[PDB]
């Protein structure tokens, strides 16, 4: 299977099932300052689903790597902000990254492997 597209839908399908995930609700937008004013402070580089989600449709990704890059940025940024492991939003973070990786998995394997049909 060495289409060099098919991951830009696999994401878009991978993200809706992500929205579904009573989880992701914390992720969906970005974090407001008002509510947090110290957030800038401690994390250098805001991310959440819905700003994933327009960069895709907008073809400002060229991989499924480049958005992979910004997922794991939404979880490294809840890793930063927790105060504790025993936190409720932290601990939704990683169940949703463990669902989140459980499926990438195929898409940047099968996207690399066409690349590399493509090259051969
Ligand atoms: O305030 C927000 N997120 C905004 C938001 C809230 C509700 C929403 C929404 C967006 O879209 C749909 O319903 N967060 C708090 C800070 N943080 C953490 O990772 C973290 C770790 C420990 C404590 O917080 C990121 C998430």
């Amino acid at each position: 299977s060495y289409d060099i597209q098919a991951w830009k839908k696999q994401c878009e399908e991978l993200l809706n099932l992500i929205f579904q995930c009573e989880d992701s609700e914390p992720f969906r937008q970005p974090v407001d300052l008002l509510e947090y004013p110290d957030y800038r402070d401690i994390i250098d580089t805001p991310m959440d689903f819905a700003t994933v989600r327009e960069t895709l449709e907008a073809g400002n990704y060229e991989s499924p790597m480049e958005l992979c890059k910004d997922v794991r940025l939404i979880f490294s940024n809840s890793k930063a902000y927790t105060p504790s492991k025993r936190s409720r939003i932290y601990s939704m973070s990683l169940r949703l990254s463990a669902f989140f990786e459980e499926h990438i998995s195929s898409v940047l394997s099968d996207y690399k492997s066409a690349l590399r049909f493509h090259k051969r």
